[PDB]
């Protein structure tokens, strides 16, 4: 479904592309998926046998690259599906990459520290032939953290005899992980608001801004544009909106929260702080906040997307229409996966950089996506959701035809 | 004979550098050499077999490096004198490479798109055991391109179970090539004017300079000298040449420049390339073609800088009477290094697995050029030698000095 | 020969053309897979280094890897060496080995060098072609001047490498490093057995057949025992100076005119030695054993052959007879694979299998085809290769 | 204690003696004996092991690969307290010396742990073999190097590491180790090996005296799995075996002990002794009238202030070990019969080398297969160095030391390393 | 007893880091340590058996890291203290390494070039299973040099069939050295007084430094902090010391003194080294000489800060009393840290195939170094320790997370 929902996007995006039909032949299924059965000690001095998966969409770019889940709902089609939405990142940020993507069944909350630790050593055993720094290179997903990766790139460290750091990012720093981590993804948001605030004339410094959600990543990019010389007009929590056209006190508003509009008065529902005046729009959260009844209401000129699916492909189609600047969700937040690339560089060299050559780096690497993007969806005539699958599945296509496979 | 001539510039070059011998004996033949027989299926259903070669020149230094020629002249002698000419290459730019070529006997203008993939693949699946990213790195020459090598990139990296980029250069930006590619060879040749000059006192916006052909290298130093500030009188193609003691218009030629590099052939009076080359001027590039600057020639020259672009287009002789004079000759086997520097550069990409800019790649490339142009005029002044030499001597130098701190002479 | 190897491709072209395969096949066989040359620098006794051209031929891998042994001599070329690669894919189809051909040598002078200067080109021809050799790929041996001490450096060497002893890697070693038992009779054995095969095929028996034997040195010596033991009479023996001829038997035991009428005199036998066209087209009329076997090289001229087949005389080739060397090679490495050494019974017993399996299945191909058995063994020879080459997929 | 360690040592130091002798009486000039005094290579190792109560306690280990001039290296690891680098040195080139003795392509390797497992559970125990092949893993496998059983290791610990090593290498990988259950491709006569070696032995020396093995008198000294089985296999024989012994004292009795009954009635431990009353001690066993005395036990059992005293004409070696320079001059003096150690339990390497045989091959063979090329190892090894004590003249353990060493030594040279 | 007195350093640092008892018995010895007999083909025809060793610590954090000794003291227990040593060092310049160090029992000395090869080879192979780029690199240490290390990398690149530059470090440039080495430790201390002057609020043109010793580390030295506009008040050679408290001409010192680093002797007013040691001012750079302060002249230094440059200066004893009189003791294991700095650079640049100028070099370096005296700066302020415990403690901490991270203890 979700697996269906993705293929028919890929099958859209070579369409436009110019691709015929065997090019989605090859992109519609993974190159590789295997399934494996992981029997662990468990505590209690059962056996249990867990099912596992790895699916590696395809490495015409390069090795495959993306997150292992540890949930009670993981299953085949949908470690699939999540494979192939890690190409289209790794083509939207131009990653020398393919997507792929793991998961096991199965409910960490119920397990101790020590079923977890063989569970991952487990899980690495039973895939080692498949995986490694040239060929598939996971990284932390849902239930899954730098600890699970520490034990994960131990037990390959051992199978190999010799430390293989590259096999796996999301590492602790002492195991050989990046600086620059933690606001990777916030950061390539606020790149993206720079960007395309210069394609519609205004200055930072006068852009008046809403920001719904104000937890991490609203606090941070609400601080951002603060510090930039901007107005954040608006802001948002579970419980509401605050409003004020001369822009919100954000260093008293950061100072106590959790989240916030709660000690407020006049607060407004954040259907309505959607339709307000302002520049850019940034929701959070949510799926399908901005629809086909709110779209025609929306004053910004600019949408970012912070998450998850806030607008639908309806109310997109409209914005476009209307002129709005739609920057989504897989652009604006492709800073995670890019310094987990990062990480990956870093590895290969053996050397770390600064937290402030972390960032000089994502920033470059944000400003060239987003221009491919826009510059895709000019000469295209489509929306910039359109023109990022476009762009994330081009360049394990132009890789495929270049060698010989389609 | 290349092979031959080759030989004699390793044996002087060394004989220069005060090695005894032994030293020649390693250097004069590959340290590996190999010849393969490739079958291949034909579009017409009947089955070819092709014979392939690689030759490994010295690896003392670093793994081999060099291109891969498809032509029916190709032989082993023409293969194994290149490679030692890749050393020289490694060595001018200092490169952490010796040098490597390969080559099969066949006609690709007579074979379709398939049965060149097919040959391509044959090839990598024959030479596979002693080729890869830590051994020996091919590239494109004749008649080979980047969807050949991207062809050859796939081969390897199914051999091995994972991809490999960096067994082979010249690919396309998509499977690991670098930006900077395409004019990296024209880049490397400014800059060695522009360290000519500031080695003859002259200013880069004064120097008055002509160029011999009009083809794509010719137009682009064209282009850059003009913008820069300098008149660029003199300028030839297959026709002749025109001149003015001041700057000719270059926009002008550039727009209405024909595809294949044609101009004066429109245009009022036109003297013919010899006698555009005996013309006054601080600069003279004869881009095109060979033996343009003979004994005959050489007193006539009145340029203080001879900057060569393609290959051979001065004798032995010319370039002694050139020494003779004063005149900074730039041998081409350095000033036009910024071809083997650049497919270094995506081979180190692919090790990083980090790819860079391209005006990272042209900042990189310039101070390569810039300390290769010093490190060759230093040894000229230092042994009281020409340039020409003195880059012969740069270039086989680490090598030997390699094969020496290794032990094996 | 002076052109040999002008001279092996005509052979595996006629061969190939009688097997029936097209050209295409002849394309690929005509020239090796791979040939290596290398240089080797070489520290020399006296403080000097001097660097050595090396060579490793491997003609055609499909059926296995490559087998055969390196020479060290002043005359060693990249011609002759692929000459001797096809020649050993030969043998291995003779004999049904799992290999194709391989060959190497060095050019140099081993009599004018120390112990320790061989040692050092040995490990230098090994560090020069390790990518391409080893126990599963291309399995050398001895050859002109070089002898087990030899094949024992150069094991050493490659173990080293890898970090594990590949005793698989060289054959010809020492007992005591993972060589073989039964290697010393192995050529000769061999000789005795296709005595005994053809013998049973002119409806003869071993003990009344009557045997002339040209040579009387280590070679000769060895067969007119054996012919002795098994009850036959040895009617005829020979050396430089004359030969003794016995219609009774020659007093073989004790025994521890001119050739040109001896190899005429009646008899069933006639067994040759080392020097080449004892047996030409003046000859080739007048001989009148039923059963000629060449122990050593080239005694019969090409005509010499074609009068003989011509009218009935069954002539075992020295290509045939002499296998029993190239199939203990094989068993050394037969051993080193299992790490399980046979006895010299166990050995002499499967180089006899060998050896008669052989024999018929050339036989029955000069009968199939009505050519003799030289033509039949180069073409068994050849055709396990071109087999296994169009399986592949290769032609 | 110092005593045991002492000990450890002085086993090191006799056999670098005896070896120098054998190398000097085989025509070697010094420097073979300064390549064989001491292994190529010597590993020790720190493995962290999470215990059952929750800490983490860190073990020593050590792999000693004395010579590989002829093949890999072989030989059992063991898990005891008193394990120490030495001792694991001494062991490995006792096994160079089996291996030598028996014709196997083979140099020696030992290893151990320092730790006690009577102490310790299973989970432990597989947690600590397995930390032992992800330590050494790097210079250990079927080309390499191939561990084995010892003291307080089983097919069980065997198993763990194979499985182990599997891991690391992505395929199985059964002759890294010898040793294994059957259905892992262990090979059949494993179980029995070194008794069944130790007896074809004791067949030969008895036709050497003109004994009939159905007349011997026999007193074993250690009641072990050694022992036990060859109290059996004697019993069997229709041998009287008058002695019996395990740690706490030893049963003689000159009609003929009832061997069915004891064995029937030992201890896993392998102790008996303590239902009967009349226990001597082992001391006194050992100068009690024999034909055949087998010490089975420990070590330095036979000594100077002793062995006048013993009254067999033949001692068969079964442990490492048991009798002294000193002792084995005296015995070789008074015309006994010795069958040294490293002859003696030739069969367990022989039987391991089977194993490895057909885990190369991927091919294994029936009981009566292996039991048939056990025979003829054995016998073939017994008259070889009774024939060399002969040529030679010199007592049976420098005769075992010199056909033990004799192949290393010349693959060694040949190979060109001295 | 270096193997006791540095277990004991263990215990201690991790003690103080909060750590349990068995981190410590996980730290005690190395994981690995391997010891191989060599046999060697003298140049008299004997053939010799040599004992080497190699000892890898822990690696935890990445591959161990360190020199291999030719020495005829070395023994089992001095090389594995000295890989311990490493630890700290790699954990301190916070390198992703973590310790290994080898040796020969062999005296270079009495041995022939030719010799000297063959050990170094026969070592190579002797222990190349545990050995590698990503495993435990390699390094000069006391009688080995550049020359071993090139032999040692050809063997180890012969055994693997493809060249292998960052199997060991210390390399001849031409095999893939790297620049910046030859002052990267003389740098390091240098960049060590900048830090503990701000710390202490003294601009660096304001501080009066004594400096013992005028080789190429004192020197240096003197220049530097000349040039800086501080004032060299005290400097001093094998025959005494020269005092002035408006500070020396070093200029003029630089020029007289000889290629052994002797002045003083051109000089009538010379004090003794001893003496020098107790003249007041803000900074003391004592000489590589063990025990120059104990505890009978520790209370007698006026210097507010000492930097050691090498060897152990200053007693344990001598090294409390100055912590408890607030001098800033600067320990020699911090301030000399740029060897190993350059060293793991050499490896980064191997791993790229890319290799940096002189002046990347100097300005990674001075970062590195720049972050540990501030690291070890503010871990022994939180624990109220001096600089040297805090030294040991920031150097196993690195080793002692990763060890926990993976599980091990």
């Amino acid at each position: 479904n979700l697996f269906l929902s993705t293929q028919t996007i890929i099958k859209e995006a070579l369409r436009k592309l110019g691709y015929p039909g065997d090019m989605y032949e090859l992109m519609k299924e993974p190159q590789r998926m295997l399934t494996v059965r992981i029997p662990v000690k468990m505590d209690n001095g059962s056996v249990k046998v867990f099912t596992g998966y790895r699916s590696q969409h395809n490495d015409a770019v390069g090795p495959t690259k993306g997150g292992v889940r540890f949930h009670p709902e993981v299953n085949e089609e949908k470690v699939k599906a999540l494979s192939i939405w890690m190409t289209l990142k790794c083509g939207i940020a131009n990653l020398p990459y393919g997507g792929g993507k793991g998961g096991i069944i199965c409910d960490p909350r119920t397990m101790s520290f020590g079923e977890l630790e063989r569970l991952s050593r487990g899980y690495v055993r039973a895939i080692s032939q498949i995986v490694g720094p040239t060929k598939d290179i996971p990284a932390p997903d849902v239930y899954t953290n730098s600890q699970i990766m520490a034990w994960m790139m131990d037990e390959y460290s051992r199978l190999r005899e010799f430390d293989s750091p590259g096999f796996i990012t999301g590492k602790p720093l002492v195991l050989g992980g990046s600086q620059g981590r933690e606001t990777a993804t916030a950061q390539g948001v606020t790149i993206c608001i720079e960007e395309a605030v210069k394609k519609k004339g205004i200055k930072l410094q006068n852009a008046r801004i809403i920001i719904q959600g104000f937890g991490n990543a609203g606090s941070f990019l609400a601080k951002f544009m603060h510090d930039a010389g901007a107005k954040v007009i608006g802001i948002s929590d579970a419980n509401g909106g605050l409003y004020n056209p001369d822009g919100l006190d954000i260093p008293y508003l950061l100072d106590k929260r959790d989240m916030v509009t709660n000690l407020f008065t006049d607060v407004i529902t954040n259907e309505e702080l959607l339709e307000k005046d302002c520049d850019i729009l940034v929701p959070a959260a949510i799926s399908n906040q901005i629809t086909a009844k709110n779209a025609h209401n929306i004053q910004a000129s600019i949408v970012v997307e912070r998450a998850n699916g806030p607008t639908t492909i309806d109310a997109t189609k409209i914005l476009n229409e209307r002129g709005v600047l739609l920057v989504p969700d897989i652009l604006a937040s492709a800073g995670g996966v890019t310094v987990s690339y990062f990480e990956w560089v870093q590895n290969n060299q053996g050397y770390y950089w600064s937290e402030e050559e972390v960032a000089e780096k994502l920033r470059s690497v944000m400003v060239s996506s987003f221009e491919t993007i826009y510059q895709t969806a000019a000469t295209h005539k489509v929306d910039m959701r359109l023109a990022a699958y476009m762009t994330g599945i081009r360049k394990s296509a132009e890789a495929s035809r270049f060698r010989g496979w389609v």
